[PDB]
């Protein structure tokens, strides 16, 4: 008799599941297993992605109850909880979708150690990314591209991506009954205030592959916008509807399917001639995704700067003090304030936003390292990816892919550009709602009478700003100019 575990890290979906058809094939009974350390806090994230996980797993039980199973959320380390449901549950087969994480890169080659003892078979397809990346570095001579342009050049030659795979049947194989390992008390989907976190989420994106497709739909309502898009030519400023698709959270979980994206924008570009191409195009975007995720699994140290050989070795300053007023967005820049704001309430901000306040912490004002703003991302991002984060800090450092480090954004004249009345910083930062819009962007530059009117004194409810953007970028730019000089 075929026992099975499907075991689900990322790819938090039903559709477009090749491990999780191969897991039903023949199966008298199938165990949905996410394994949940107990300890996490107590040893980093914030309660918005944490509940982004939780209401991703919950939309995952709602699927399997309809289909006659249950998710199983396991308490402990994949290490000690699987030799034991091994034997338990007579698994001869695991499958799970392909990671090529550093972490995941340890952890399951010692599942597969582990599996091999109990005489269990391990498949592991590949549906998180858009190709096998191994493939493409293989295809381009053995060495990854390290330009888009070269990239997509790649992928072209070897054609187009794998079509998503069809859904699972309408009757699932349940799992085996009376299994102690299997309780519902112990197996069951915690809350936010159950697994340690003491104060709410607030962010206003809901997880889960039901979401995921909603949102799918939603953007391709308007098949002119899908075709016309343009990524640099985006407003950062939108909030009340964000200028892009914000389906980063739900691809960076899984809970949608970049090979469904990707057939969706190619129906669609069928039809429309002069659709945008690459790297502009929503297409081109998945391909900065599978761009990244290409170089990164292939660079030793990439998530780092010392020990990596594509990342320039920058003397970064370590100033604290800095460091914690552009984290605690007091930095008196209203612009940069709010979107650091919004990265802490919803932990998603438009892209050309991230820029804003990349560029103003490291090669821009601050001159402080991208790891240090880095690890600030990782704690609030509810759409944090270890390969797209570490690359576009990167990017926005001057320290790889991008070099042109004459090119810095104003914290000033950047959001005026879009948002001139300041609509998007009064709803991220209300002590400056009454503020004039002729000062909105420079609020130390308002007449003592207005700051007073407006109730927002500059030095007593909003901070001054801690830099002269003037003065401190052209220092920026000479020890930049100076650091690719001794290079070489
Ligand atoms: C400093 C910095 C840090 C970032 N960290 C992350 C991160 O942790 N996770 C993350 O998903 N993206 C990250 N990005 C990329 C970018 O900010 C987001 O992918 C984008 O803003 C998400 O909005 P969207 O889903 O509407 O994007 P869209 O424009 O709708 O793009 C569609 C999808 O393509 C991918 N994508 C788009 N732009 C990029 C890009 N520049 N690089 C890689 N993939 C891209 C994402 O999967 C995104 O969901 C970072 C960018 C910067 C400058
Ligand atoms: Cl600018």
């Amino acid at each position: 008799v075929k026992n099975s575990i499907i075991w689900f890290r990322k790819g938090l979906r039903l559709h477009d599941n090749p491990a999780l058809l191969e897991a039903c094939k023949d199966a008298k009974h199938v165990y949905p297993v996410f394994v949940l350390d107990p300890h996490f806090l107590q040893q980093k994230v914030s309660v918005n992605r944490y509940n982004f996980l939780l209401e991703s797993l919950e939309d995952l039980q709602r699927s399997f109850q309809a289909r006659g199973s249950r998710l199983l959320v396991l308490r402990g380390k994949p290490e000690e909880v699987f030799p034991r449901v091994f034997r338990e549950w007579g698994v001869t087969q695991l499958c799970f979708e392909h990671d090529t994480e550093p972490y995941a890169k340890v952890r399951d080659a010692a599942v597969r150690r582990l599996a091999a003892e109990a005489g269990v078979e391990v498949v592991t397809p590949i549906s998180h990314t858009l190709y096998d990346t191994d493939m493409l570095v293989a295809r381009n001579g053995g060495a990854a591209p390290l330009t888009m342009q070269s990239f997509t050049k790649l992928v072209d030659r070897v054609g187009d991506p794998p079509a998503p795979a069809p859904d699972p049947p309408a009757a699932m194989p349940p799992p085996a009954e009376d299994m102690p390992s299997a309780a519902p008390a112990a197996t069951g989907v915690p809350t936010w205030q159950e697994v340690g976190f003491k104060e709410p989420p607030l962010t206003v994106f809901k997880g889960g592959e039901t979401e995921a497709l909603a949102r799918l739909e939603a953007a391709f309502q308007d098949p002119k916008w899908v075709a016309g898009f343009q990524k640099p030519d985006t407003d950062p400023s939108a909030w009340e509807k964000p200028a892009t698709t914000v389906l980063s959270p739900y691809l960076k979980f899984g809970c949608l399917s970049a090979r469904l994206f990707h057939a969706r924008l190619l129906e669609v570009y069928r039809r429309h001639p002069a659709h945008s191409q690459p790297p502009v195009s929503l297409r081109g975007q998945l391909l900065w995704r599978e761009f990244f995720y290409t170089v990164g699994s292939t660079t030793p140290n990439f998530h780092r700067m010392a020990g990596n050989p594509v990342c320039k070795q920058i003397d970064w300053d370590d100033n604290p003090e800095f460091l914690a007023a552009w984290r605690e967005a007091r930095t008196g820049f209203p612009w940069i304030d709010a979107i650091m704001t919004q990265l802490v309430t919803w932990g998603w901000m438009h892209h050309l936003a991230r820029h804003s306040v990349a560029c103003f912490l490291t090669r821009g004002d601050l001159y402080v390292s991208w790891e240090r703003g880095m690890e600030v991302f990782e704690e609030h991002l509810i759409d944090q990816d270890h390969y797209l984060n570490a690359a576009n800090w990167m990017w926005l450092s001057a320290s790889a892919f991008f070099s042109q480090y004459f090119r810095v954004y104003s914290p000033v004249v950047f959001g005026k550009k879009y948002d001139p009345e300041g609509r998007f910083i009064r709803k991220f930062l209300p002590v400056l709602k009454d503020m004039p819009a002729k000062y909105i962007y420079e609020p130390w530059t308002a007449p003592l009478e207005v700051q007073r009117k407006a109730g927002c004194v500059v030095g007593r409810d909003y901070p001054a700003p801690i830099v002269d953007h003037a003065v401190a970028s052209k220092a920026c730019i000479a020890r930049m100019a100076a650091a690719y000089r001794r290079s070489k």
